[PDB]
This record gives structure tokens, C-alpha cells and sequence, in this order.
């Protein structure tokens, strides 16, 4: 049973029974200076992770299942390298170098060992935005998609420099800010601007370049306004695919049953797309718009253009934070399975180093595409060393074998992106889940759908984390405030309007204020204590004021005897710059009488009366106050403490008070020995003093 | 002494022992009905709240408010056109125009307004986001006396849209904006836009010519405007404004200490304007000396213009800050004059009233404006009673615009600046407290600095936008890493503290007791996480793992025939590929062996895992205020792995709400039970000895 027999303690008489222990800018700069001969070995591993995984290599068990792996998701990279290259409007040959680079890089300088940095559609869709923005914004057949690709890879070099510049200063907790539900909005509306943005290649139209602010409506309307220049052939063949593509992702996801190595449908109907194109002729016989010829071999670096340097500086940043919240996720499920410390400021400096790297040799910026890293784990990549296969392949499928991926539709492509998108759109199902979940984070999901669809796929995500952090004050902007009174005559306390057998000592009311006191509901919860007390103490105190004033005049008039308050038997209204003298404590050493404002008051002279003789407040569920909390419950407690009505502070710790000492909130009138343990030991103090 | 001798309760016989009360209505479906429903009292309060004019203009007491009101209008309707005609020169407009700002907004204001003791009309602080305003919509509109003009027409427009944006405000009753706007914000905006006045007045005090220049950095950029052409400047000019500044300032403070047997304060300002003009209209500044005296005031009003809906689409996002500006300055101006003479202001009539003055104010030519905080701090200390002092000082604008234009022409339009320069004494004095807030929360401080910095590069409404979503930012700042510890038993009672505090310190054996102070919410759910498994020792992911790999490994064992079942009699590496891990994580279940291992005395040969000393722990949330959809989940999967191992977890400090509002999360299955939370941490402890031994 529960059974105590302790002291009753005020928080101080408790340190003062027992003692405490050490409590102890330059201490920090010591230790982090402090340059050791094993420290400088551990952040050259940590800073070239490479080096901790080589040497730890079981080859005779995982070789095999590597190299299998790396050719799996080396022929998806590079089905998917020019495929995503088409959503920023470059030719497709760039886009097998933002799936080379990257990955050499990331093999050094990565601790994942289960993801393919590459190409993925949101960020190459963020690219194709800052490059349309950039192209737009810049002073003055093939004379375009040559500026569009420079100015590709100087925004992905630019990225690359901000993500970089993010893992040096060691800040690799931004991807906390993004939280989930925020995350599952956010991608359900790249998922949808992918849909929209795939409808000009899937028709093989023309469409102007738009940018920034309501990119998806601008984009539809140059999109239907010319259906009738479609090619049905076209159009044709990508419904076919599209099925094709769903009905054997069913009959894979389900029939999970003696079927090794599932079917991989994206190449091999690639390959007959390829083989039909090669046979048929669709560039004669019909007019299509096939991939163009691959040139054999890499380009020249190019140093990035400064001109654009400053007029995409914006949509950069949140180029870099998305690619980087992306791979940091996707490595999050690979890094929880198997068991490996990942790091967010090494993934953060590989990825930007990648991105350096393939921003400078002409490619565009990406990370961890979800389905790539997806395939490339279930293939059984035990390592890195996939991601080199899959970069070998692309490096030899762009010197050597592009005449048999030339002949490909480009819009068997643009389906094939729309193919893999049934689990990327099935999050709409959320929002009925969140609504009767919190009800507070289906209003964070739908503002992030309609900022991210509206505003772009760029600011939308700043306006998005700005309203996720909103939500917090709108979430503590009302606290539930209520009373509590004990129950069952011993230590519980509970809320008053919540039980039968609620008991209230007399004139003690106890309120507690269920959320961090901070500046957005000092008011609020000074309303609502006043509510739950009844009375204004001000108001008590400027009436109590005024009468004694009256008292004191009376008494220099000579109409009341002191000994009593015998009397022998003109409302004085104050004028303004004179009515602060009303907010003064009230002192009565003058008088040699103890009057309480309780009993009676002499002849014409009226005081509202009062019942309180103590309150507690209870501050267990705060956790922290700033200074206009502080200010505000300083006033609280002052003008509480003047008008006689003790005042006690329960449910803080140790911390708590500290923190609260180096505030100037604690003087003469607000002293320290206010705080309380808990509820029930403040209650039999009360008790005690009283009687 | 304290003494309790109450049973041992677990949130869920207490409920049983104790009768719940009704909670038989809900918040959102059924709150109809008693808002839509008319009744005869409604509409007369509502109208009466309306039209706060009809509140309190029966209940006055002439024979002992009129005088004073009379007096303190009188002040304040000097003050008001000493200060259009000087706030009027911000906005790069003629001065005719700004004591329109001063005279329509006040009428307005009488009929629909709650305090008593502002007098509305404009301040620096909205003067300078308007200029900003006009100039950005001056530059970004399609295409001597040629420029003014639609300088002019642009800022009535402006204004309109302002008013237009306050009045939707309080229409929706959305008066708890200016809860967003802390102190320490509230004060590095004020601070800032003092510094914005200071630099802004300088091409006045100069006596020069300076292209407006809009938003991004603009103060630099007109520092440079002014300080490239030192040389054109007016020495005449120059001394005038100085030595009336050093003379006010002097003055001023004066009047600051000598306020013993100093009947009625200092009439330093308009007994100055008075002098200047006179030696203006004496010696002739216009023709002796070359001044850039005030225009000839040409007699009347103007006829009211259409907002124009060409800078309407331009302007629409300063006209937001516009608004907000106002709307916090007028509240915060109002709230002391309230929390003095003790009357019920309203935010949302406020609002309104602003809103239907500025519509007035732009419609008629004016420029947008809230209640100054020196303004109301004259009214006040004159012996304002209520707005007819208001009233007062409206028809002496009128009177002065109509009658007397002559006389105040004549003024060197300098010396209104300097009057400006003169009182942001107080106005910056605020900079001291820098030094303050860093010793206060070093976290306020920082709000501060940000604020500072953020208005003076980014301007003024772009500036307290990107302030604004940096303090929102500061909450998560601070619960973004809670001071999570580890509690146990002090003086064998009911009393918890932090381990690492006290010397007493005993825990019991196999129970760790870990509280967060701070809210568990998406941004701190992976560091609860990394807290939680760093002070219980291990990893309950990574020991569920193990057990599940051992006992694959014996099952294969068993198979084979190499292990007897009956006491695990024994006789004399198999690596999982992808795809197949996931088995691991499976709960583990024995009822295939008979016997009940635990994983703690031994093992069979050959085969190990790691040792384990913990059987329960308890989550002190007590100092937990709220949960999102992320920190479900993470608790979830915590307490899911948790119970999986073997450890029992309870959930101690929350109150009837929190579990209610837990219930409907999907958090509470056949493995994560509802028993699992209780009262206390003591009781919590008692029940886990009781059910131990
Ligand atoms: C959910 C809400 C509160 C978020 C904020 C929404 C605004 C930022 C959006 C909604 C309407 C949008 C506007 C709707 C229409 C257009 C027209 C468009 O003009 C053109 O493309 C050319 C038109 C022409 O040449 O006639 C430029 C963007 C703009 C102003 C949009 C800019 C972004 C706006 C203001
Ligand atoms: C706020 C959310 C919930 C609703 C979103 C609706 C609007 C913001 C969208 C829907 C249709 C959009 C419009 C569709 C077509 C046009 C025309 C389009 O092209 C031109 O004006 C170019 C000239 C020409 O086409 O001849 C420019 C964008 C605009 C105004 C779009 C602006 C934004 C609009 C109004
Ligand atoms: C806190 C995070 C968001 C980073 C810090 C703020 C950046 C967004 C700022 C700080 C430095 C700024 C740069 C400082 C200097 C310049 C040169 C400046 O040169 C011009 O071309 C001037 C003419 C013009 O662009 O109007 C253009 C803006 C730019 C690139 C600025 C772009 C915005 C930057 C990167
Ligand atoms: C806030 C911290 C954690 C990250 C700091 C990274 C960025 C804020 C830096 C890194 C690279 C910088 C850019 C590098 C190069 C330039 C080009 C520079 O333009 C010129 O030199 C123009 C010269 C001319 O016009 O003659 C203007 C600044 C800018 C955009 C810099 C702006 C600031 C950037 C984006
Ligand atoms: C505390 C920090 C993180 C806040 C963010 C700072 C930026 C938003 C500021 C800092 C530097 C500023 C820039 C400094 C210089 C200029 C040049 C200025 O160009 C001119 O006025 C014309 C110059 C010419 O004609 O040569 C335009 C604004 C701009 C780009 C400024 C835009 C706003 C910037 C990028
Ligand atoms: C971030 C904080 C802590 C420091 C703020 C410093 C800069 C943001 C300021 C200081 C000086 C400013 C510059 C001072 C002078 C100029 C020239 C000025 O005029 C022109 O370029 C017009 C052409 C001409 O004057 O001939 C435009 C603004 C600019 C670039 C200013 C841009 C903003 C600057 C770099
Ligand atoms: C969010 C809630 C609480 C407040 C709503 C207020 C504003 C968002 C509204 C009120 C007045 C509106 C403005 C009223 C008039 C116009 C002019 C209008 O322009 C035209 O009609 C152009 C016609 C043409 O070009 O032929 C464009 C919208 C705009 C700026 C409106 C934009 C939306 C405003 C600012
Ligand atoms: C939540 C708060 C901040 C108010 C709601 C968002 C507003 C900031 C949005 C919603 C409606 C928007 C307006 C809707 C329609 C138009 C017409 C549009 O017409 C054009 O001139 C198109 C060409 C162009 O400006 O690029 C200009 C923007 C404007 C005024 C928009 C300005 C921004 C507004 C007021
Ligand atoms: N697994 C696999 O091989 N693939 C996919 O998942 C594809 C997608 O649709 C993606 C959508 C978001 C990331 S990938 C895809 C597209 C092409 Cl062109 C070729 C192969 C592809
Ligand atoms: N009290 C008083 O009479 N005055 C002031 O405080 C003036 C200011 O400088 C203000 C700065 C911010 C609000 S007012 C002022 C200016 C003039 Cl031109 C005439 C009188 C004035």
C-alpha cells in the first residue's frame, strides 16, 4: 500500500536537509581544442569513412550478392539518370552523369551502405525550376539547352557549396525540422507536381518554361490548351506501358511465392521498346519524340557561372535541404536495419561533395532516390560496393553501348516515372486518418499540400516549415486551464469539474496551467486565473487603496477615533498623473488597528469582500518561461502578495529554480521561500499556518 | 506533517473507485445554435459593442470631466498638428496632406472606438512603412509637381488596402494577433525603427535631395544617398536644427527632474514652433539665407479619390505588415491606459475602428495611422477623461487646415525633424538591454538581436516577418533538446530528484526512472530516443535482435538433434541475407520449448548474449504538455521494442485529458496495454516491488 511519513518541505527547508553536489566560455574551447594523437586518427576515419569499412570486408559471403546488387541498380540508375533528366530541360546525356559522379564520390566519403545516390524526381523537378527561374532572370533549337545546362550545374554546385558548407559548421539536425507529417505533404504534392510535369513528355507537346509561384496550373493550362497536337501513338504506347507497368506491380507486391528475383518490367520493357523502335520505325513510319543520339564520352568541366550565383541563391537552399532531408530519410530505415551508426554531418559533406563534383563535370544535383535504394537493398546490397558496380555500368553504358538506348520513345520514359507512383501517391489516404488522429497535424498536411501546390515546390517547403512551427504556439496558445481540489483526503489532485467526490479546503484554490508559459499566452493564462479566482486583485487593491484614503481624510478631518473605530457620527475623484498612488502596498503602521477588510468597515465606506487567503499554482506541466512570463507572473504574484493573499509555486524542480533565480524575480515582496514539492504538502502547510 | 495512507492506484482502478461526471457535449459539431441563435438582449449587446459611442456618451459627468477634457484636447489637437505636418515628411508627400492622417481617423475613431485614452492619428514608426510602401508601388507601377501627386495617390491607396486588411481582421475576429509579437521582439523592432527615424530624418536635416529607395537594405542605401553629398548641405539650416535639438533635449530632461514646483509640464515643442516660425516670417530664411520651408497650405480639404487597383496587386504584401504594425501599436499603446482607469478594451472593435478610419483616412487623401505612443501619453497626462478630448483635438485639425494655414507656413520644415530627432530619446533608450537579456534567458537576447539585425537589413515589413518566424523558431530552440535525466528515490519517501544532485541518492534495484522536461513533439522525438537508450545502458532494439538470432540458432540446433528438452542437455554462424532481417524483429515467443529462459542465468555452449539488469522502467511525464502524430509513433515503436524485451514500461504525471486524448491515437493495442499508467512515480515504484516480491 502507499504509505508515507515524511516532513512537509518548501523547497527550502529540503536543500538545506540535503546537500547537493558540483555544479560546475573557455571551459568548452579547452576540450574542444584539445588536439590528441588519437582524436586526430578517430576524425580522419570519421571525416573518410571509406577507410573504416574497407579492411572489415567478408568477401567469400558478400561478393556475390554485391555484385548481383550492383548490376540490379546500375541498370536502374541508368534508366533512371536520363528519365529524371527530363524533368529539368536538358538533354537526357546529362542526366547518366548526375548518377556517376555522385556515386564515386559518396563511395569515399559516404557511412551508408545500403543507398545509390543519384538522380530523384523531386530534386531534379527543384532543378528544373531554378534553372527555368535563373534562365528567366538572366541578362542578356540548340541555343537553349546549352544555357539551361550551365545554369543546371552551377545552381547543383551552388547546392553542393551550401550543403558542404551545412556538414563543416556540423548543423546536421536540420533535418529534425521537417518532421513527418510535414514530410508525408510535402511528398504527396511532388508526387502530384510529377504527374503534372510528365504530361508534356507523355503527349509530346511543347510547353513555355514557367516558374516559382503556381507552377502546376501554369503548366496544365500550356499543357491543355494543345491537346489537339498530340500523337496518338505516342499517347498509345504510354497508356500501354502504364498498365502494363501496374498490373505486373500488383501481380509482384502479391504472388510473393517461389518468384526469386522479381521481375524486373522497367528494363525489360525498355528493351522492347528499344527493339520495336529499332524494328518498326516509329521515327518514320510515325513522329515521335525519341531520345537524341548519345555522344560517346564525357564533357569538359565548366566553371560555374557567377551571373546565376546570385539570382538563384533562394532556391538553392531549399535545393539543398530537401536533398538532403530525402537521403537523411532514406538512410534512416537502411541505418535502423543492420544496425550502423550513421552520421548526419559525414552524409551531409558526401553529398555535397558529390554534388560539387558532378556540378563541375556538367551534370545536375540529386541524392538517394527512395525506389533505387529500395531495389538495390532488396537485391542484397551488403555494401557500397553495389554503388560502384552501378557507376561502373554507367560509366560504360555512356562510353561505350548508347547506339541501342538511342532509339528510345522519351515518353515510355516519362510513364515509366508515372509507373512507379501508386505507393508515392497512396499518402493521400492520411488526411481522414489525421483528422481523427490530432487534428492538428491534418491541418499541418493540408496547408503543406496547398503551400507546396500553390507556392511552388520550392518556397512552398520555407512557408510550410514556417506554419509547422506555428503550430506549436497554436497548439499552446490555449491552454486547457482548470482548478483542482483533492480527493479522497489524501494526496491526489485532480480537475474539479471531473469527479463527484471533489473537496476544496476553505478559500484555497489550487490552478494549474497544462502547457509551457511562454509569451504568446501570458495573457491568457492571467485571464484565465483570474476567471477561476473570481476577482481581479488589481480592482481589490485599487478599492482598498481608495478607501483607505477616505479613511485617512475622515481621520485628519477628525470624525474617527482610533484607540474602536468609533465614529461621532464626498466622492474625492483623483484626476489622472496621480491615480498610480492607488497601485501602492497597503500599510496601516499609522493606525494602531489590524483591520482585514473582512468583518465590517466604518459608516459609508464600501469594500468589495474577499475569501481567499491563499492560492497554488500549480507549474508541473511548465517547462520553461522567457522573460515577458516572467515579467507577467512577477506582476501577478506582486500585486497577489499586496493584497494579502499568499501565493505558492508547486511542481518545479531543482533546475527550474535555477533558472528562475537569474531572472530579478525573486525580492523582498516575491521571496524564495514561495516554492513548493507537490500539492499536498503545500496544502497541509496552509494548513498548518492557518491553524 | 505529511501523512497519506492511501491504496496504490494505476489510472485505471481509479477510475474505478472514483465516478467520472458527465463530459456529455463535444466542441466542434454541436457548438451551433447558441451562435446563431438571435435573440432580442443579443442584438442589443452586439450593437452596443458595435457602436461602443452609444456605451458611454449617457454615462458622462460634465460638471467634473469637461474642463480637463476640454484642456487635454486642446493639448493634444496641438501636439496632433505639430506632429502630422513632421510624421507627414517620412512619406515623401507634401505636408497638407498629413494632418488629413490626423483629423479623419480621430472622427472614426470617436463613434467606433473602446479606449478612452489614445488620440489615433500617425506615428513615425507606420509614416515609414507607408514610404516604403509608395515607394516600392511608385517603381513597380507600369507606365517637380509631376512626382507628388502620384506619390500621393499611392499612398491613400495604400492606406485603403491597409484599413482594408485591419477591418477583414476584425470582422473574423481574429484579435489574438498581437499575442505573436513578444516583448523582446516588440522592443528590437522598436529599437530598430528608432534607428530608422534617425537615419531617415538626416536628408531633412540636410537640407538635400535623396531618390526613395525601397526594402532590401534601405539604410544603408540612403546613408550613402545622403552622405555622397555633405557638401550641398545648408549651414544655416544645419545650426538651426541643432541647436534646437540640444535646447528641446535640455528642456526636456528639465522637465524630467525638475518636476518639484513645475506647474503643468514644458510647452517646449510648440513654444519652439512658434519661435521658429517667427523668426522665420522675421528675418526672412526664404530670402536671406536658402531654406526648404514648408509650402503654402492651401485652404480646404480634397475630393475623395478611387483606391487605385493598379498598386493594389503591387503593395499587397507591405500592407500586411502595414496593418499588423498598426494594429500591434495601437493595442500595446492602449493596453496601459486600460490596465489603468480599469475598463474592458476589445482587440477585435479596436481593430474595426482602426480599419473604418484608415478606409476614411485614404478614401479623403490622407495616409494610414494608429494611436502615437507620445500622443496618448500627452492626452493622458493633460487630463484626458475620454475621447471627446479626442474630439477636441479633431476640430482644432479641422480649424487649423480651414483657417490658419498662413501662420504655420512659414516653418523651416527642419525643425520639425529635429523635433522628431528630439523625443527618440526614450524611443532608444532600449538599447540597453542587450546586456540585460543576456544575463535574463541568453535566449530573448538573441530574440532581440535577431529582431535588430533582421529590421535593419531587411527593412521594416519583410524585417518583422523573417523576426516573427525566428521567434516562432526560438520554442523550438528551446525544447529542442530537453535537460532529460535520471531519477531516483531521496530519504526512502515519496520524493524524486535528478541522480547526479544529491548525495542520499538510492535506486532501486533493475528500475530506471527517466523523466523529459520538456514537450515531446516532432523535434525532439529522435533525441528522447537517444536520451532514453543512453541512460538505460543498452539498446533494446539491438537485444531484441541478439535474443531472436540465439534462439534461431537453437531452434536450428533442436532440429538438427543436438539439444534435449525435458534440463537443455546438451552434446559436445549462419548469416541472414536482405529481405529476410526482418524476422528478427518478431516478438519472441517460447511455448514451442517447455521451459521459461530468460535470457539471464546461462545459455547453451557456443552461444552468447548479452546480459540484462533491467526489469521495468518508468517515464516520468509529468513535465510532458502535448503529442504529435511523429511522437506517437516513436513512443509506439519505443514501448512496442521495450515490452518485446521483456521490460515492463509505465507512464507516470498525466493528468485525465492526456489519456483521453492518447486513447484516440491508435497508441493502445494487446501489447501496449492501457495499464501501463499511473499517478505517481512512488506508487508506480510500490507496484512494481508488490508485483516483484
Ligand atoms: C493558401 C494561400 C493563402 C497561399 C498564398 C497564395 C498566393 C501567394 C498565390 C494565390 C494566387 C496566386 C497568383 C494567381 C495568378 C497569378 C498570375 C500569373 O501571371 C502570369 O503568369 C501572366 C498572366 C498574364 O500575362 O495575363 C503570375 C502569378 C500570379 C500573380 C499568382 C501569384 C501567387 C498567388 C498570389
Ligand atoms: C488557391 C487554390 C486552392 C486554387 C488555385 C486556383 C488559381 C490560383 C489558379 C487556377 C487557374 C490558374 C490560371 C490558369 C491560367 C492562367 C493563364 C496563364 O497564361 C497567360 O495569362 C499567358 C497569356 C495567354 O495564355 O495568352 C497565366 C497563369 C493563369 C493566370 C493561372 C493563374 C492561377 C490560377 C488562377
Ligand atoms: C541564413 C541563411 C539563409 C544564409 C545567410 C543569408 C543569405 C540568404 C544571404 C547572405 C549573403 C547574401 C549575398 C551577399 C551579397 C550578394 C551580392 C549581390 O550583388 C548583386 O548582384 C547586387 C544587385 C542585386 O542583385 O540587386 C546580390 C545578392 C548576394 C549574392 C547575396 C544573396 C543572399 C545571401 C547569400
Ligand atoms: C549560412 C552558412 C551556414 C552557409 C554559407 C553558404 C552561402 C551563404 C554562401 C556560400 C557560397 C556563396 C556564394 C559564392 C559566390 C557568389 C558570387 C558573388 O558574385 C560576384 O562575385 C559578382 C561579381 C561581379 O558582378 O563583378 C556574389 C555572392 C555569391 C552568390 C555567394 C553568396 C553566399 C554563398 C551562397
Ligand atoms: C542576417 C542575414 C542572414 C539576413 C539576410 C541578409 C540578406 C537578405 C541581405 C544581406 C546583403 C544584402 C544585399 C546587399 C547589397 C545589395 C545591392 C543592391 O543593389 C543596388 O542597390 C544597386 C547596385 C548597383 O547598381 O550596382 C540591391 C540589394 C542587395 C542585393 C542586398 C539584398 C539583401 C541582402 C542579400
Ligand atoms: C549584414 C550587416 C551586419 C552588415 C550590412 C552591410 C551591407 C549589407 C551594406 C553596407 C554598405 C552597403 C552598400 C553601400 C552602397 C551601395 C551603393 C548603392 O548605390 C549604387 O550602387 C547606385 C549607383 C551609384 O551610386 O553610382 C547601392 C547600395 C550599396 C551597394 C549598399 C548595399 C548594402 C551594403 C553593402
Ligand atoms: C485573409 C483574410 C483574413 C483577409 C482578406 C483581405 C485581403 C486578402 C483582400 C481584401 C482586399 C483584396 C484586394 C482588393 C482588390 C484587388 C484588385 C484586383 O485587381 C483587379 O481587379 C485588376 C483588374 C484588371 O487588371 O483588369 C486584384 C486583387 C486585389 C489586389 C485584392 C487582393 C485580396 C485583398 C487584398
Ligand atoms: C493568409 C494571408 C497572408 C492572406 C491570403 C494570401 C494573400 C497574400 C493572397 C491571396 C489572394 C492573392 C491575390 C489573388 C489574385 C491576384 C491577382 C494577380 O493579378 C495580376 O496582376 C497577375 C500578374 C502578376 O501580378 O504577376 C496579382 C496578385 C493578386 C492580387 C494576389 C495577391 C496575393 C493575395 C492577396
Ligand atoms: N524501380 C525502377 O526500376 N524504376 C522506378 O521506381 C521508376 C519510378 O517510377 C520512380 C518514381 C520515384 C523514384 S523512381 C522508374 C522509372 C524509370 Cl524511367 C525506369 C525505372 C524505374
Ligand atoms: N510630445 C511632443 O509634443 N512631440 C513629440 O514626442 C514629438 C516626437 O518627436 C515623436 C517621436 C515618436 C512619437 S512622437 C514631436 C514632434 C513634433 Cl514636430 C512636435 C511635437 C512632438
Amino acid at each position: 500500500q502507499y504509505i508515507v511519513a515524511r516532513p512537509v518541505y518548501s523547497t527550502n527547508a529540503f536543500e538545506e536537509n540535503h546537500k547537493k553536489t558540483g555544479r560546475h566560455f573557455l571551459d568548452h574551447l579547452k576540450v574542444c581544442c584539445s588536439c590528441s594523437p588519437q582524436k586526430a586518427k578517430r576524425i580522419v576515419l570519421s571525416l573518410f569513412p571509406i577507410a573504416s569499412w574497407l579492411p572489415a570486408y567478408r568477401l567469400k559471403e558478400w561478393l556475390l550478392s554485391d555484385i548481383v546488387s550492383g548490376i540490379s541498380t546500375g541498370i536502374v540508375a541508368v534508366l533512371q539518370g536520363l528519365a529524371f533528366a527530363l524533368l529539368v530541360d536538358i538533354p537526357p546525356v546529362y542526366g547518366l552523369y548526375a548518377s556517376f559522379f555522385p556515386a564515386i564520390i559518396y563511395l569515399f566519403f559516404g557511412t551508408s551502405r545500403h543507398i545509390s545516390v543519384g538522380p530523384f524526381p523531386i530534386l531534379s523537378m527543384m532543378v528544373g525550376l531554378a534553372v527555368s527561374g535563373a534562365v528567366s532572370k538572366a541578362v542578356p533549337l540548340l541555343d537553349d539547352e546549352r544555357v539551361r545546362v550551365a545554369a543546371a550545374a552551377s545552381v547543383t554546385v551552388l547546392s553542393g557549396i551550401i550543403q558542404l558548407a551545412f556538414g563543416i559548421l556540423r548543423i546536421g539536425f536540420v533535418v529534425i525540422y521537417l518532421s513527418e507529417s510535414l514530410i508525408s505533404g510535402f511528398t504527396t504534392a511532388a508526387a502530384v507536381h510529377v504527374l503534372v510535369s510528365q504530361l508534356k513528355f507523355i503527349f509530346q507537346l511543347t510547353v513555355p518554361s514557367h516558374t516559382d509561384p503556381v507552377s502546376i496550373f501554369k503548366v496544365l493550362y500550356s499543357v491543355f490548351s494543345q491537346i489537339e497536337k498530340t500523337n496518338i501513338a505516342d499517347l498509345v504506347t504510354a497508356l500501354i506501358v502504364l498498365l502494363v507497368v501496374s498490373i505486373v506491380k500488383e501481380i509482384n507486391q502479391r504472388f510473393k511465392d517461389k518468384l526469386p528475383v522479381p521481375i524486373p518490367i522497367e528494363f525489360i520493357m525498355t528493351v522492347i521498346a528499344a527493339g520495336v523502335s529499332y524494328g518498326c520505325d516509329f521515327k518514320n513510319r510515325f513522329k515521335v519524340a525519341v531520345v537524341g543520339d548519345m555522344n560517346p564520352g564525357f564533357q569538359p568541366p565548366i566553371t560555374p557561372d557567377v551571373e546565376t550565383f546570385q539570382n538563384t541563391v533562394g532556391d538553392c537552399f531549399g535545393i539543398a535541404m530537401v536533398a538532403f532531408a530525402v537521403a537523411f530519410s532514406v538512410a534512416s530505415v537502411y541505418s535502423l536495419k543492420y544496425d550502423y551508426p550513421l552520421d548526419g554531418n559525414q552524409e551531409l559533406i558526401a553529398l555535397g561533395l558529390g554534388n560539387i563534383v558532378c556540378g563541375v563535370f556538367r551534370g545536375f544535383a540529386g541524392s538517394t532516390a527512395l525506389s533505387r535504394s529500395a531495389v538495390q537493398e532488396s537485391t542484397g546490397g551488403k555494401t557500397q560496393i553495389a554503388g560502384l558496380i552501378g557507376a561502373i555500368i554507367v560509366l560504360i553504358v555512356v562510353l561505350a553501348i548508347g547506339f541501342l538506348l538511342a532509339p528510345l520513345q522519351k515518353s515510355v520514359l516519362a510513364a515509366l516515372a508515372l509507373g512507379n507512383l501508386k505507393g508515392m501517391l497512396m499518402q493521400f489516404a492520411e488526411i481522414g486518418r489525421l483528422w481523427r488522429k490530432d487534428k492538428y497535424d491534418c491541418l499541418i498536411w493540408i496547408m503543406t499540400f496547398i503551400f507546396t501546390i500553390v507556392l511552388g515546390l520550392g518556397l512552398g517547403l520555407a512557408a510550410s516549415v514556417a506554419f509547422q512551427l506555428l503550430t506549436i504556439v497554436f497548439r499552446t496558445q490555449f491552454p486547457k486551464c482548470s482548478t483542482l481540489a483533492n480527493i479522497g483526503r489524501t494526496n491526489i489532485y485532480k480537475n474539479k469539474k471531473d469527479y463527484y467526490d471533489m473537496y476544496e479546503p476553505e478559500g484555497v484554490k489550487i490552478f494549474r496551467c497544462p502547457s509551457p508559459i511562454y509569451f504568446a499566452n501570458i495573457g491568457f493564462f492571467r485571464r484565465k486565473l483570474i476567471d477561476a479566482v473570481g476577482f481581479s486583485p488589481l480592482r481589490i487593491l485599487r478599492k482598498r487603496n481608495k478607501a483607505l484614503r477616505k479613511i485617512r481624510k475622515l481621520q485628519k478631518q477628525g470624525l474617527l477615533q482610533v484607540t474602536g473605530f468609533i465614529c461621532t457620527v464626498s466622492d474625492e475623484e483623483l484626476d489622472n498623473n496621480q491615480i498610480e498612488v492607488l497601485d501602492q502596498p497597503i500599510n496601516t503602521t499609522d493606525l494602531p488597528f489590524h483591520i482585514d477588510w473582512n468583518d465590517d468597515l466604518p459608516l459609508n465606506i464600501e469594500v468589495p469582500k474577499i475569501s481567499l487567503h491563499s492560492l497554488i499554482l500549480d507549474f508541473s506541466a511548465v517547462s520553461f518561461l522567457d522573460v515577458s512570463s516572467v515579467r507577467g507572473l512577477k506582476s501577478i504574484l506582486q500585486e497577489f502578495i499586496r493584497i494579502k493573499v499568499d501565493v505558492y509555486i508547486v511542481g518545479t524542480d531543482d533546475d527550474f529554480i535555477e533558472k528562475l533565480n537569474r531572472y530579478e524575480f525573486f525580492d523582498g515582496e516575491v521571496k524564495s521561500s514561495i516554492f513548493f514539492l507537490t500539492i499536498h504538502d503545500a496544502v497541509l502547510h496552509i494548513l498548518m499556518k492557518k491553524d
